[PDB]
C-alpha cells in the first residue's frame, strides 16, 4: 500500500501529478 495522497505539492519538482511516494514527493 505506497499510493495514498499525502500532500500534492511537496515533493523537488512535483508538478501536480500524484502518482506514487518514494520519500513524500507526489509525483
Amino acid at each position: 500500500k505506497k499510493k495514498s495522497g499525502v500532500i500534492p505539492x511537496v515533493x523537488h519538482d512535483c508538478h501536480m501529478n500524484x502518482f506514487q511516494f518514494v520519500f513524500t514527493c507526489c509525483s
